[PDB]
């Protein structure tokens, strides 16, 4: 019953969920609950460097962080200790901080990612499967693609050597050939070819409307996915819908990086069900 | 609803109570409320200095801090704003940062003791008084005292320094000589001639047992407080008791600053039973 205190670094952090998903569980399992945004383009973090801000949570009591963009590479030579899968994808977006501020990096996002294939998609054929989109986020869902039973991952971005790094770094972390780049001219008929695919790019958001590549290369039988979670049903999943396609929609990644980091941060096991709810009603 | 994050900049704080009645108030008001020892002997924080925490808080979205020994002092010109009469103390105990990172210093100490006058002697004659002890609680005491209608304070302390340095800085305060130094050395029968006197020193604590001076000075007409708050029943406030004297313990100011201190941080009306609830309990 002490007091759990966490927070985000990150830049334009206002409209997140993750702080009120963390409050609402806290509190729930009867812990008094504060997660602070520290947002590098706001009013108070302006300025301060990554290394600073930091150090401030070691020394002010926070129980853990987590990083989100342009941070989660550059964290990593902070911290004390890294584990094996965030070492080997070069990316955290968990700070575990003990009593003494000793660090602890992690990647919730590949585990939650996988956690959502698992809860949504427990069916799906995963022999070959496309991903548009190389960046970020692309990143920890390509990883957790590809442990999770892909057998060959095909990564498309408009920016060839973005596409090409990931496949490196992937590749390298799991120990065989599991990713390939391939161009995204003509991505169409490689969608058509395989049995999944998966939107890891700002298409579908208010402000980017619309879908990477055209949807008429789906069927019935493939299944889709989607990074992106506002709004849930993106104009993509709409299409896969109509087929009669299964779709894995962009909330499960963004609960499930914050279940796991909880667990992480404070040893409870926290109630999947409470913060969905939380998540959806924001 | 937004939650609020607190905390405490001091030396040797595993101890304090100030935590738990700042988290037991929030969430009886219906705010997640976190409050952190930020303790530069331990575990955290050792080995900075009182400029980089300070600014630490800011960039990590607290609210506000309490600062105790050895800080007082030395934090009021790292500060953006301070109140009139932590001015003219020269001491701090409470700092409100608002939402960019501004900062205002305020002494609840004094607060706390004039409130604690007010509520447990409010029929004492405050013509002559004596202190005994001028460090730091000794000063925030005697400011209280002088602006809460005591005429003359005679203080004295074992290091005549300290005496005369807070006559001095009192009285330029008030505007005019209420406060003068006197010699520890025979203090019973100035004492005799007052109408009442306080304990500002550790005399009556587990680890410095007895009392300051010999409480056979003491008289049915006198009253009598001491800021030694544990145990509260001190061996010089059972003596006054013995007598029929009215009694002042050092439960009230304690729990005083601290109600002034959560009103100064969060801007709600702190419910001083429950406060003093939590106090006792601990
Ligand atoms: N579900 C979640 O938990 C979560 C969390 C964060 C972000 N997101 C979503 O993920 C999206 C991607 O985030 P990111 O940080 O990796 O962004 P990013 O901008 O770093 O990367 C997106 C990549 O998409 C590529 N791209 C854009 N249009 C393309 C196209 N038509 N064809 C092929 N490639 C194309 C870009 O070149 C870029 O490399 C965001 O826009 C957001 O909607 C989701
Ligand atoms: N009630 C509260 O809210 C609260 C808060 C903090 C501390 N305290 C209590 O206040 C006590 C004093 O704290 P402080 O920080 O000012 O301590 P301090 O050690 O800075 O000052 C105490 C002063 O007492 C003087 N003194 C000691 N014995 C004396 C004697 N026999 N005669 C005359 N002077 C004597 C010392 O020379 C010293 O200047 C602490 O020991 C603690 O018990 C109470």
């Amino acid at each position: 019953n002490d007091s759990i205190l966490l927070g985000l670094i990150g830049q334009g952090l206002d409209l997140s969920r993750t702080p009120a998903m963390h409050e609402a569980e806290g509190l729930a399992q009867g812990r008094a609950t504060v997660y602070r945004r520290i947002d590098t383009l706001g009013s108070r973090a302006s300025g301060q460097d990554l290394k600073t801000l930091l150090d401030a949570a070691l020394y002010l009591g926070f129980n853990g962080l987590n990083i989100t963009h342009p941070y989660k590479q550059a964290v990593l030579p902070l911290l004390d200790e890294v584990s094996e899968q965030a070492t080997q994808l070069g990316a955290v977006n968990t700070v575990v901080i003990d009593a003494t501020g000793h660090t602890t990096g992690h990647n919730t996002d590949v585990s939650g990612f996988g956690r959502g294939m698992e809860e949504g998609l427990p069916n799906a054929k995963l022999d070959s499967v496309v991903q548009v989109g190389a960046g970020g986020v692309g990143n920890a869902v390509a990883y957790a693609l590809v442990t999770h039973g892909v057998q060959k991952l095909q990564v498309a971005d408009l920016d060839t050597s973005r596409a090409q790094a990931l496949a490196d770094v992937i590749n390298n972390a799991v120990g065989r050939e599991a990713v390939v780049g391939v161009d995204a001219r003509g991505i169409e008929d490689v969608i058509a070819a395989a049995d999944g695919v998966v939107n890891a790019t700002p298409m579908g958001m208010p402000a980017h409307p619309g879908t990477a590549f055209d949807v008429s290369c789906l069927t019935k039988d493939h299944w889709v996915g989607d990074v992106v979670y506002m709004p849930i049903e993106t104009e993509l999943l709409k299409a896969a819908r109509a087929l009669g396609c299964e779709t894995l929609d962009g909330t499960r990644m963004a609960i499930h990086q914050a279940v796991d980091a909880f667990r992480l941060f404070t040893g409870l096991e926290p109630d999947v069900s409470r913060m969905r709810e939380t998540f959806l009603s924001l």
